[PDB]
DNA sequence: GAGCATGCTCA
DNA sequence: TTGAGCATGCTC
DNA sequence: GAGCATGCTCA
DNA sequence: TTGAGCATGCTC
């Protein structure tokens, strides 16, 4: 969750560099491993790896709430959005996280924590390429009311090999609202303070 | 909309300067109550002559907007859910009585609005009105509910067999600041009347 | 059509005063007889008569092509919208006129002309008012492809008995466009030349 | 997604100065040609080598942004039912091949992308590159349809199998005025070059 | 709402 | 047949 | 995007 | 319990 490791493939996370339109709806900030996205709109993240994965790898994506008095509870759309009919017919109706991109994604719930997740088979780079790419949605807000009701979450996505074991593991807060460039701003300068 | 009818029946609201301001407050210029979620709110029933026995008076609301005028005025999908029930008042209606033991709450058979009727009751002794106290269980801006859309309260008296004697109503805001918000839109409402 | 005779009753149209908010979805335009709207949004059209209607009256709404050259082709939603999910569930898919705030508006489909119209029973003023309010709105703008593809038309209303023989008619171009004021200076301006 | 492979396969465009330039427009700094709508767009075949008999050449269009790119392209509801077809293409297609009596119109089983596949064939004697010539059945603006979202052109080289031998792409703006749209689109771009 | 984005009209 | 200027929905 | 619109945090 | 100021989606 909170601790994340290479493993023995040098797992880890890279976003898209600034400077682009895509900026606008998704922009992510470095001092703060924060995502600042909009509802519903396309985020490229970057999966590194400095070796080929076992054959049938799988790279699983996940939300909890970052602090420690609401990490107990799962992260899921607001009862709102959980009945609007946004979805991809492949998404349930309650899950934050979907997998844009993707004609085949697993999407799962935790016999035991009950906890979202979805999973897409590991891929390689594109030739000449040192990441693999996989755009996520998030389908509600930080702020959404009996949702994540302005409590902030993490995102862990994790490398595991065909039997379900871990191979890597990495994470970022996020923060999905209305103007991620104004937001991130805001919480940078806040940061600016040590 | 308006007529006082044959017992000269129109509302009334309590003077301003009262502890209860913060939680409700009524704005003479622009016919608007401005109000809390939850909160109790007096709203004073006046009259020249008695009413016929068994008479009732109904609450119900509206979109004030033509654009919205069509749409059911109901509570939000998360507040819907919530446990604040008292047992009496169905969990979908806005407009809840207080102080009464025997409401009824209707749901008309064909525009399906919500709606909430207690007995009309003769003022006090010594009085020159009867108080009814509404609550509203949705602030005007909840997703997926009012959405920001002002509302209007339409405020009945009817003989025993369901026939209009008056009808009164005001523009409501359920919001958590109350004395700011009216400010706020008396200030806007002044741009214009100097 | 293009001729207006207020009849035995002195039927005709009045619209909506500027200076209301409404005026940026529905603006009229008096020395063009043009009411410039938004695609979707609720028109006030003001009813007027000196004298009351025959019981059963009934008040028709009808769009036709204001060019001789475009008189004859039945005025209907472009391929476009007339597939998207925007139904009241009351008007049919293909009807660009449609009435807001009646819940038993006739939907009609002339046998020989093939022209779309829509009926609601003639209704009185409010007492204290001059005139009676039904709300219109139509759903597509007047520079869609495939549609009225920036061919202006007109808005034919027409006062009946209960029998269908016509007791009055009045009528009004329209352009329902994305910026209404914008388009109505335009035009105003355009005008301003004679 | 841009791959020569063992027989140097690349597309080539007209040079400039051509009044073809009109409805086809090449831009060499965005990589994206700027084309009318039902215009033949003449594209080069470059390769280094004789692909191997029964090659063939696959023309499809993808949305470029991530945000979109599940969609597929298709023509918007009023130019699929327009009577412009050629007796060889669907409706629904995009992308038309012009001047051959056989090409293949194909929608893949799982994607459901349209796409037209033709023979790949030799140079003339004389030329170092081969010409196919498409079409664009739809604005880039087209309501319902692109809606104004930019679109990829991906042309494949595959032989007798379906394997890939090559892939080069282009973007494509179909518009109204492709010589002032291209200038636009260039000095805008060129607006960070200097 | 402004300004940008874009098909259509006019000579 | 071709822009230039007018006409018009969309971005933020 | 700016500025307005509004629930929530803090003392 | 109450604003003041911060936090944030929506209007145009
Ligand atoms: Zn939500
Ligand atoms: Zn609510
Ligand atoms: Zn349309
Ligand atoms: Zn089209």
């Amino acid at each position: 969750s909170q601790k994340t490791y290479q493993g023995n493939y040098g797992f880890h996370l890279g976003f898209l560099q600034s400077g682009t339109a895509k900026s606008v709806m998704c922009t992510y900030s470095p001092p703060l491993n924060k995502l600042f996205c909009q509802l519903a709109k396309t985020c490229p993240v970057q999966l590194w790896v400095s070796a080929t994965p076992p054959a049938g790898s799988r790279v699983r994506a996940m939300a909890i709430y970052k602090k420690s008095q609401h990490m107990t509870e799962v992260v899921r759309r607001c009862p709102h959005h959980e009945r609007c009919s946004d979805g991809d017919g492949l998404a349930p109706p309650q899950h934050l996280i979907r997998v844009e991109g993707n004609l085949y994604p697993e999407y799962l719930e935790d016999r035991q924590t009950f906890r979202h997740s979805v999973v897409v088979p590991y891929e390689p780079p594109e030739a000449g390429s040192e990441y693999t790419t996989i755009h996520y949605k998030y389908m509600c807000n930080s702020s959404c009311m009996g949702g994540m009701n302005r409590r902030p979450i993490l995102t862990i996505i994790t490398l595991e090999d065909s039997s379900g074991n871990l191979l890597g593991r990495d994470s970022f807060e996020v923060r999905v609202c209305a103007c991620p460039g104004r937001d991130r701003r805001t919480e940078e300068e806040n940061f600016r303070k040590k």
